[PDB]
């Protein structure tokens, strides 16, 4: 398996 996550401001 594999895990990821993403962020940005607005």
């Amino acid at each position: 398996g594999y895990r990821v996550a993403g962020y940005e401001t607005q």
